[PDB]
This record gives structure tokens, C-alpha cells and sequence, in this order.
DNA sequence: CCGACCCGCATCAGC
DNA sequence: GCTGATGCGC
DNA sequence: GTCGG
């Protein structure tokens, strides 16, 4: 619904939830108010009362209160004082610094640093992946228009097919439901010869390659199955450079793939109605896996996977397009 | 009432 | 030095 | 913070 409809209320909600995970560390309540945040940006009427909210799944009585002081009021007396907080706004900004969460922005607070200005000043106090994420701090903020994600899907499966033509690659996450625009590049990564009962560069042959062609800029973490690094298109000679972009790539064992491709294509909501599914029908799916349940609930094999509709054709459900896959 | 609320890698704490 | 915990982002 | 066993 139009932004106008609610907008105040699930901003108040998201303000109080970045409070509760940056500054309380309480991960729970922080999820809570992005639920509620959610259920009722979804919600297509003007809300008229906390008591017309609680109505709503994720909707309780705190958040109703604060509903009803919100409408009455234009504001929430604490969400206002946190606001003005010195230390609390300080800490709230450093989290939005990749690889500064709410532990090492209470450190850095706690020691007189509190702005991006800070931070330059006191590389010294920075490990490498905050670093990055100082030097790309704009960058990350952006999100990534789709033309741009499939310029970048084209060279990943280019520079991917050079390495070994039996990879097998596929660009997940919103952008593969069709979405219009992305926060960052999910690529999930196979080949025939690793398997659960199963290279040590598999992953790292692709990196390097993408490397080698100044794809990719930076590394913020790499291992045997998980990359995270940092990537940028090529500018075109003449034209504003392209900002850097986060991406991702798993490797994942041959076996396990496209039940990694069917979790890490989602929707959230979308996996929880699957997963619901699979549970009547006997099945149990998780991002591995599928396997049967017996009459006591004891999990068995898992099943041969060979392709998503497998997935689909094991809990008796027609194929849903991954444009479908909203819910 | 009161516990649940979804792991790979870098780095630290401890030994 | 090795092993486990924690922070972090997902 | 919200839910539900
Ligand atoms: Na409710
Ligand atoms: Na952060
Ligand atoms: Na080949």
C-alpha cells in the first residue's frame, strides 16, 4: 500500500527495531518490531487505533500502545529521547558499517569514535572487513538497479564457464524472482565431481578467474565453500565508474544444490509455506535438503534431488516459477 | 509463566 | 601452537 | 517484543 498509508508507524517500528539490535543487542525484540513492521506495511488500510494493529499477526500490546501514542501525538516520547541520545545515535550510525556490529560500535563509542571521520582517522583499530566497509560505505547503501544485476549475471557466468564448462551457476535472491532491483549479488555454485560423500579449489579457481578480470575488487572473507568479497562493472571508458557492490558465492555439493537454490531464491515467506506444506505431506525441507518422515516423526534419507520440480513433485505441488515465489 | 525466536569465516580468549 | 567462543553478516 | 505450549 502507498507509503502515506502507514509510513509514520512502520518508520517509528524500523527506528525501534535498529535501537534494539544495535544498541539493547537484544536480536529478538530487534525482529519482533521489523515483524510488525512488515505485517502492517502490508496492512491496506490507514490505521485508525493500536487496538485496529493488534488485530494483525506480530502486533502485540507494547507496539499497540505505541501505535496509539503515535496517532495521538505525531511521535513516541522514546523513540524522541533515543533520537537525541548522543552514544545511542553514535552507536546506531558505526553498525552501518559492514563488519562493525553493535559490539565493536559500543567499543568504538565507548573510546571517543563515533563518525565516519573517526574511523579514517583510527585505521589502525580496524580489522580488514571494517576497513572495506569504511571505504565503501556510500557504495553499499546503493541498491542495484536489475539492468546492472544482469550485467553482472553475464560476465559471472562467462568468467564461471571459462574455468570449467561442468560448473553449474545461478544468480539467487530477490533478483531471480524478477525483482527490479538488488542489495547485492547471491551466487550459489556447483560441480559434478563434489558431492556430500565427496576439490579444495573449486570455489577459489572461480574467484581467482574473477579476479584476474577485475571483477571482482575486494575480499571480505574467503574459505573452501563460502566467498564474500566486493565486485564492480567495468566503467565504460568514459562514463561515471559503476559504484562496488556486494557478492556472495557458495559452493554447494552437487547433491544439495538445487535445494540451495530453492531456499536461497526464497521468498522468506514463500520457503515458510513450503516448508509448512512439506510437513503435512510427510516431507521435511530444509536449505540441504528433502527428506521423509516416518508415523513416529523420525527424519529418513534424504531423496535423490536432480532439478527444483523434484523438489516440488516429491510434496505434491505444482512447479512455481521463481516470479511466483512472492509467497 | 516462560522458552523459542534459522552457520562459514575471521578473530579473539583461553589454554 | 590448538581448540572453542564470539562477532558478524547472511 | 510477540507468540503459544
Ligand atoms: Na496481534
Ligand atoms: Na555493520
Ligand atoms: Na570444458
Amino acid at each position: 500500500p502507498q507509503e502515506t498509508l502507514n509510513g509514520g508507524i512502520t518508520d517509528m517500528l524500523t527506528e525501534l527495531a535498529n535501537f534494539e539490535k544495535n544498541v539493547s543487542q537484544a536480536i529478538h525484540k530487534y525482529n519482533a518490531y521489523r515483524k510488525a513492521a512488515s505485517v502492517i506495511a502490508k496492512y491496506p488500510h490507514k490505521i485508525k487505533s493500536g487496538a485496529e494493529a493488534k488485530k494483525l499477526p506480530g502486533v502485540g500490546t507494547k507496539i499497540a500502545e505505541k501505535i496509539d501514542e503515535f496517532l495521538a501525538t505525531g511521535k513516541l516520547r522514546k523513540l524522541e529521547k533515543i533520537r537525541q541520545d548522543d552514544t545511542s545515535s553514535s552507536i546506531n550510525f558505526l553498525t552501518r558499517v559492514s563488519g562493525i556490529g553493535p559490539s565493536a560500535a559500543r567499543k568504538f563509542v565507548d573510546e571517543g569514535i563515533k563518525t565516519l571521520e573517526d574511523l579514517r582517522k583510527n585505521e589502525d583499530k580496524l580489522n580488514h572487513h571494517q576497513r572495506i566497509g569504511l571505504k565503501y560505505f556510500g557504495d553499499f547503501e546503493k541498491r542495484i538497479p536489475r539492468e546492472e544485476m544482469l550485467q553482472m549475471q553475464d560476465i559471472v557466468l562467462n568468467e564461471v564457464k571459462k574455468v570449467d564448462s561442468e560448473y553449474i551457476a545461478t544468480v539467487c535472491g530477490s533478483f531471480r524472482r524478477g525483482a527490479e532491483s538488488s542489495g547485492d549479488m547471491d551466487v550459489l555454485l556447483t560441480h559434478p565431481s563434489f558431492t556430500s560423500e565427496s576439490q579444495p579449489k573449486l570455489l577459489h579457481q572461480v574467484v581467482e578467474q574473477l579476479q584476474k578480470v577485475h571483477f571482482i575488487t575486494d575480499t571480505l572473507s574467503k574459505g573452501e565453500t563460502k566467498f564474500m568479497g566486493v565486485c564492480q562493472l567495468p566503467s565504460k571508458n568514459d562514463e561515471k565508474e559503476y559504484p562496488h557492490r556486494r557478492i556472495d558465492i557458495r559452493l554447494i555439493p552437487k547433491d544439495q544444490y538445487y535445494c540451495g537454490v530453492l531456499y536461497f531464491t526464497g521468498s522468506d515467506i514463500f520457503n515458510k509455506n513450503m516448508r509448512a506444506h512439506a510437513l503435512e505431506k510427510g516431507f521435511t525441507i530444509n536449505e540441504y535438503t528433502i527428506r521423509p518422515l516416518g508415523v513416529t516423526g523420525v527424519a529418513g534419507e534424504p531423496l535423490p534431488v536432480d532439478s527444483e520440480k523434484d523438489i516440488f513433485d516429491y510434496i505434491q505441488w505444482k512447479y512455481r516459477e521463481p516470479k511466483d515465489r512472492s509467497e
